[PDB]
RNA sequence: GACGCAUAAAGAUGAGACGCGUUUUAGAGCUAGAAAUAGCAAGUUAAAAUAAGGCUAGUCCGUUAUCAACUUGAAAAAGUGGCACCGAGUCGGUGCUU
DNA sequence: CGTTTGTACTCCAGCG
DNA sequence: TCTCATCTTTATGCGTC
DNA sequence: TGGAGTACAAACG
């Protein structure tokens, strides 16, 4: 009567088996409903079920905050519009309504079609005047007389809406910059302030070092050959100051005014001026200089005296792209005239047309057309533009996104002050413009909402609306900034009201400390057995050894402890091996800048540290830092506290203030941190402590401390794993109903964990700083003797890669620049948009301009060609690995490609994990639900937790081969072995039951799984030849009950395998996302087309064009039709796209009437989701795409014996068994050559029988019997695809050696409108069959 | 099986920004021309939208999660489906029982 | 005769 | 693609229930 | 992997 419940668990299916205490699957009559004449039908009780992945809300978070940008964008504009209306109001009262209703055709504007001046000759003289906006922006920004209004807000509203960039923090000034000829300014200041006659007669400029790419080789070899200064301070020292920054972490040199150490010009320059400031401009140009040589390398203008750099930048690039296309044009006349059209018309292609009027990108067009110049002559200065990539560039390119918002900033400051004087309004809220221009909604603010979004946290001290003027005073930054965090930390577990201390807490790294000290334990030669520390010996090795030195070794703690205080002559320690994984980061980092060891040390005091590190982790902003270290400035010094505001820290603990050092025992007074620091001879940790049964810690943790649907709500996580955690507790529930609701005795669920060699573990898990070091060893560079670097700051991704790349970018022959990484980007080697990827081996390093022209594709065949041999070197060094080395060179192999395509990507073994580990302790708590007093609860259902391994080398030794392209039976068959593994080892190993079962208790750990599966075989191998036979029964041992027969067993399980009736069922799901596909289509005269704005007419303007039904109904209705319209009776299935399913919702008949069908019967609309089960004539099934497409639903159920043989005919040399065996197998292989026939004899008849694919089986045969006289081997691979002719799902397509037979999209859903409708539970047991075919 | 710490892999959730891209309109194409066309010239920019839209009207919200049928319930949710054996091509036969 | 569903084939898909 | 933050799953090492 | 759009030709009004 008992039975059990296996579950085969994975981020897209389920399968589940019942079983008998004989291994036998039973088989029940079920009763079917609905109106067909079929009564019951015998069922057995193994399936899987079938669902589409739950989908991250990655995309939704990224649509949701690019629609915040845009509405902010339109908001931006809509504050300058609203500056500039009253005084508009007086030049063009119409102007703002012309711009807003632009899109809109000739007819549909209400004004004149010209936007901004509104008559033909005005604007053709504007367009003439200026042929680009930068054109217009540079002569407002240069020109002393008075301009146009509409003219002037143009200009603004074009930097105000197209920005740049936020990522230079500080004022960059190009008004005060972007002269490199200041050099002539520094050596003369530099004359003034240092006195010992130096260097004044210079030679050439840092024009030379800005000519080739910035380093410090450059500039270095430069100002040695040009200006050899009588100091290397007054040469180098300075100038780099100017430009350069320096990484080592020893002092300068020597001082002019003050030795101490000096970087570029970060944040905290202006701080470490102190240098001089008190010790005294110098260093005044170096501010100028430096942000002359950024903006010189951002923008190619270093000639004119223009106060407009990028527009005059913009504008050489137009003049260019005039010059060279005259140019080329011209000479493709004169030389290639039979390609004229082909390049100049032909927008199909990539020539010029389909560079401009086309879709073809630069890169695109650059590689079309270089071929032609090659081959032309005179063209070798448009040869070199191309290669330098200038040859015909627009003036808004895809790398624009290096601009920063200060240089637009300036021209807009520029216009206003030259502007200022003939407008005065624009001299009255210059600060409003500018500020629209400037602001940003910090991100620790959030979206500003009033309490109707369950994003917001921010806390306004006003109902006033919020504005860039009046943000800071309406938003209460600090409590906003405050509840950025606290909102996302976790709680303290054990008392799940309290928020856990911050990682760096002062309490927390004596917490830790003390935890791993106090149960370390010292023996040398007189003690007779080891004893742990006492209270006094860890509290002189805590003050010895801990707060003098960051890390504590065992050489330490034996050497300068057990040797000096306490001498002993040799110890032997044990519960450290190497160093202590404790420190006092924290105390060593508040000591370097406190200098008063005695404050660290106070107890009293100890709040205050607290405080002090709680609010450096909290907050990160310079300023709110520093209001909220304002109370604690009359405990330190100002230079403390300037040093204070710059300790950033980041990251929080597990457990709170409270459980560490706030509850107390009644009995003893003491702390759990108290019982840390001593408590005599027990020397009880944490985890001990918590579960003392004397100390009240456990009962005060315990007094401490809905539908299934809510709980799954409360947890946290991705949304992606909720879908499949509640559909495998569906499928328990119900088996569990339909066994007359009893409980299963064991439930075993195949857990993704795994047993690792600790040789393997100790390899996989070595630290990022020695993976380095080897490698930068190997390759025999200086990256690190230049750059030195700690483990800890390697988790930076951009700072790892650096180190990885030896400091050079990937898809360029340059260096990178450590102080400047976010310029930077990590490029995905594959593409986001192919293939979801993130580890290290898809992540590059390399500039921004290169990621974003190599859009979306693999590095191209020149950049392979081009460093190649860097990443041969790299690799060789072992720094980037065979399968990065593969993405990178994927252009030589072919590109991207759909067999590039088909895999498992790595985010479904992690979503797996946690769906297992969920879904483990759900149904522990849903079935052991009987507590009791006397022990806490009653295991009624034990929940047994198996790794995939014990399986997999169940079924790789008694050869029940798992192919997973046959059908889906075999998610099925695993949850079936999962529950007769579980079963058997519960029942022979009862004493390592609390191994297996959830809630019962690494080389050994790894050889113990390994042999404990040994009982299942009749002879145990050896290295030696010896064998063990066992017997053929195995039982109980202790109780003599019989567990397993190797007889009859082997017997059973090959039939259950071979049973062909399995319960699919693929979960119906209503379609929800995306209204239709993104791309906006030209308008044509179609009614597919869908409106992008309801006053927007498709035919005129274009809209979107690929809707997503979100269900079908079947309609029975009258159709006027005819070439005399009538009404005639139809009965079809309507798609209710995602769009209008609210519209349809709301009211049926109406938005039927309104589709044109006449008199709907109100009750014969049925709701269709995608993948409703259809059954017609032979048992052909058809699951429901959409309302025009239709999903062959049938399985085929190929024989074990078929599948066995196709898997050791396939998988030829990587059998992994003994010799002896695989030659075996061979000749089994080769005895057995008539599968192949009989196999494609089985596959024709099912297609034949429901998959109706005629055309394509006639393909098949046909390259079957071409090709049959190719080796076993391949014919088996190939003939592996061919069952993607009869598999469960979508028609695809496949391929036989060559042969590519296509798909065949079944576009008819007519047929099933007389056939049988199936509706399925969870498991698939409990149907109703409706037929359709009575409905009328 | 869980917990703390150290190392590491692979992932996740929320916020703030940038750059393109597409769509319609504006930038008078000219010449011989019945001209059906052809020649020639032009080309780089801008405005607007970027899920349709929503109501609590916010510089907010709108693509994640929830869903077999039927009987119930404003809903969430719950409730309803006979057994053994012999077999086996997607489940069948037989015998029991209301 | 004049359509109109039906099949075959091809090709479509916002991104860094 | 940039910036900022928090969190999870698994593997090995040290210590525990 | 569902939609879309052309060409084609059997199939009804
Ligand atoms: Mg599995
Ligand atoms: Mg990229
Ligand atoms: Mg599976
Ligand atoms: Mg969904
Ligand atoms: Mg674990």
């Amino acid at each position: 009567k008992k039975y059990s419940i296996g579950l085969d668990i994975g981020t897209n299916s389920v399968g589940w088996a019942v079983i008998t205490d004989e291994y036998k699957v039973p088989s029940k009559k079920f009763k079917v409903l609905g109106n067909t004449d079929r009564h019951s039908i015998k069922k057995n009780l193994i399936g899987a079920l079938l669902f589409d992945s739950g989908e991250t809300a990655e995309a939704t978070r990224l649509k949701r905050t690019a629609r915040r940008r845009y509405t902010r964008r339109k908001n931006r504009i809509c504050y300058l519009q609203e500056i500039f209306s009253n005084e508009m109001a007086k030049v063009d009262d119409s102007f703002f309504h012309r711009l807003e209703e632009s899109f809109l055709v000739e007819e549909d504007k209400k004004h004149e079609r010209h936007p901004i001046f509104g008559n033909i000759v005005d604007e053709v003289a504007y367009h003439e005047k200026y042929p680009t906006i930068y054109h217009l922006r540079k002569k407002l920004v240069d020109s002393t007389d008075k301009a146009d209004l509409r003219l002037i807000y143009l200009a603004l509203a074009h930097m105000i809406k197209f920005r740049g960039h936020f990522l230079i923090e500080g004022d960059l000034n190009p008004d005060n910059s972007d002269v490199d000829k200041l050099f002539i300014q520094l050596v003369q200041t530099y004359n003034q302030l240092f006195e010992e006659n130096p260097i004044n007669a210079s030679g050439v400029d840092a024009k030379a070092i800005l000519s080739a790419r910035l380093s410090k080789s450059r500039r270095l070899e430069n100002l040695i050959a040009q200006l050899p200064g009588e100091k290397k301070n007054g040469l180098f020292g300075n100038l780099i100051a100017l430009s350069l920054g320096l990484t080592p972490n020893f002092k300068s040199n020597f001082d002019l005014a003050e030795d101490a150490k000096l970087q570029l010009s970060k944040d905290t320059y202006d701080d470490d001026l102190d240098n001089l400031l008190a010790q005294i401009d110098l260093f005044l140009a170096a501010k100028n200089l430096s942000d002359a040589i950024l903006l010189s390398d951002i923008l190619r203008v270093n000639t004119e005296i223009t106060k407009a750099p990028l527009s005059a930048s913009m504008i050489k690039r137009y003049d260019e792209h005039h010059q060279d296309l005259t140019l080329l044009k011209a000479l493709v006349r004169q030389q290639l005239p039979e390609k004229y059209k082909e390049i100049f018309f032909d927008q199909s292609k990539n020539g010029y047309a389909g560079y401009i009027d086309g879709g073809a990108s630069q890169e695109e067009f650059y590689k079309f057309i270089k071929p032609i110049l090659e081959k032309m002559d005179g063209t070798e200065e448009l040869l070199v533009k191309l290669n330098r990539e200038d040859l015909l560039r627009k003036q808004r390119t895809f790398d624009n996104g290096s601009i920063p918002h200060q240089i637009h900033l300036g021209e807009l400051h520029a216009i206003l002050r030259r502007q200022e004087d003939f407008y005065p309004f624009l001299k009255d809220n210059r600060e409003k413009i500018e500020k629209i221009l400037t602001f940003r909604i910090p991100y620790y603010v959030g979206p500003l909402a009033r309490g109707n979004s369950r994003f917001a946290w921010m806390t306004r001290k006003s109902e006033e609306t919020i504005t860039p003027w009046n943000f800071e005073e309406v938003v209460d930054k600090g409590a906003s900034a405050q509840s950025f965090i606290e909102r996302m930390t976790n709680f303290d577990k054990n008392l799940p009201n309290e928020k856990v201390l911050p990682k760096h807490s002062l309490l927390y790294e004596y917490f830790t400390v003390y935890n791993e000290l106090t149960k370390v334990k010292y023996v040398t030669e007189g003690m007779r057995k080891p004893a742990f520390l006492s209270g006094e010996q860890k509290k002189a090795i805590v003050d010895l050894l801990f707060k003098t030195n960051r890390k504590v070794t065992v050489k330490q703690l034996k050497e300068d402890y057990f040797k000096k205080i306490e001498c002993f002559d040799s110890v032997e320690i044990s519960g450290v091996e190497d160093r202590f994984n404790a420190s006092l980061g924290t105390y060593h980092d508040l000591l370097k800048i406190i200098k008063d060891k005695d404050f660290l040390d106070n107890e009293e005091n100890e709040d205050i540290l607290e405080d002090i590190v709680l609010t450096l982790t909290l907050f990160e902003d310079r300023e709110m830092i520093e209001e909220r270290l304002k109370t604690y400035a009359h405990l330190f010094d100002d230079k403390v506290m300037k040093q204070l505001k710059r300790r950033r820290y980041t990251g929080w603990g597990r457990l709170s203030r409270k459980l560490i050092n706030g509850i107390r025992d009644k009995q003893s007074g003491k702390t759990i941190l108290d019982f840390l620091k001593s408590d005599g001879f027990a020397n009880r940790n944490f985890m001990q402590l918590i579960h003392d049964d004397s100390l009240t810690f456990k009962e005060d943790i315990q007094k401490a401390q809905d539908s299934l649907h809510e709980h799954i709500a409360n947890l946290a996580g991705s949304p992606a794993i909720k879908k499949g955690i509640l559909q495998t507790v569906k499928v328990v529930d119900e088996l569990v109903k339909v066994m007359g609701r009893h409980k299963p005795e064991n439930i075993v669920i195949e857990m993704a964990r795994e047993n690792q060699t600790t040789q393997k573990g100790q390899k996989n898990s070595r630290e990022r700083m020695k993976r380095i070091e080897e490698g930068i060893k190997e390759l025999g560079s200086q990256i690190l003797k230049e750059h030195p670097v700690e483990n800890t700051q390697l988790q930076n991704e951009k700072l790892y890669l650096y180190y990885l790349q030896n400091g050079r970018d990937m898809y360029v022959d340059q260096e990178l620049d450590i102080n400047r990484l976010s310029d930077y980007d990590v490029d995905h080697i594959v593409p986001q948009s192919f293939l979801k990827d993130d580890s290290i081996d898809n992540k590059v390093l390399t500039r921004s301009d290169k990621n974003r022209g190599k859009s979306d594709n693999v590095p191209s065949e020149e950049v392979v060609k081009k460093m190649k041999n860097y990443w041969r070197q790299l690799l060789n060094a072992k720094l980037i690995t065979q399968r990065k080395f593969d993405n990178l060179t994927k252009a030589e192999r072919g590109g991207l490609s759909e067999l590039d395509k088909a895999g498992f990507i790595k985010r479904q073994l992690v979503e797996t994990r946690q769906i297992t580990k969920h879904v483990a302790q759900i149904l522990d708590s849903r079935m052991n639900t009987k507590y009791d007093e006397n022990d806490k609860l009653i295991r009624e259902v034990k929940v047994i937790t198996l790794k995939s391994k014990l399986v997999s080398d169940f079924r790789k030794d008694f050869q029940f081969y798992k192919v997973r392209e046959i059908n889906n039976y075999h998610h099925a068959h695993d949850a079936y072995l999962n529950a007769v593994v579980g079963t058997a080892l519960i029942k022979k190993y009862p004493k390592l039951e609390s191994e297996f079962v959830y809630g019962d208790y690494a080389t050994a750990k790894y050889f113990f799984y390994s042999n404990i599966m040994n009982f299942f075989k009749t002879e145990i191998t050896l290295a030696n030849g010896e064998i063990r036979k066992r017997p053929l029964i195995e039982t109980n041992g202790e109780t003599g009950e019989i567990v397993w027969d190797k007889g009859r067993d082997f017997a059973t399980v090959r039939k259950v395998l071979s049973m062909p009736q399995v319960n699919i069922v693929k979960k119906t799901e209503v379609q929800t996302g995306g209204f239709s596909k993104e791309s906006i289509l030209p308008k044509r005269n179609s009614d597919k087309l869908i409106a992008r704005k309801k006053d927007w007419d498709p035919k005129k303007y274009g809209g979107f064009l690929w809707p997503t039904v979100a269900y079908s109904v079947l309609v029975v209705a009258k159709v006027e039709k005819g070439k005399s319209k009538k009404l005639k009776s139809v009965k079809e299935l309507l798609g209710i796209t995602i769009m209008e399913r609210s519209s349809f919702e709301k009211n049926p008949i109406d938005f039927l009437e309104a589709k044109g069908y006449k008199e709907v019967k109100k009750d014969l609309i049925i709701k269709l989701p995608k993948y409703s089960l259809f059954e017609l004539e032979n048992g052909r099934k058809r699951m429901l795409a959409s309302a025009k497409q239709l999903q062959k639903g049938n399985e085929l159920a190929l024989p074990s014996k078929y599948v066995n043989f196709l898997y050791l005919a396939s998988h030829y040399e990587k059998l992994k068994g003994s010799p002896e065996d695989n030659e075996q197998k061979q000749l089994f292989v080769e005895q057995h050559k008539h599968y192949l026939d009989e196999i494609i004899e089985q596959i024709s008849e099912f297609s034949k029988r429901v998959i109706l694919a005629d055309a394509n089986l006639d393909k098949v045969l046909s390259a079957y019997n071409k090709h049959r006289d190719k080796p076993i081997r391949e014919q088996a691979e190939n003939i592996i695809h061919l069952f993607t002719l009869t598999n469960l799902g979508a028609p695809a397509a496949f391929k036989y050696f060559d042969t590519t037979i296509d798909r065949k999209q079944y576009r008819s859903t007519k047929e099933v409108l007389d056939a049988t409708l199936i509706h399925q539970s969870i498991t698939g047991l409990y149907e109703t069959r409706i037929d359709l075919s009575q409905l009328g």
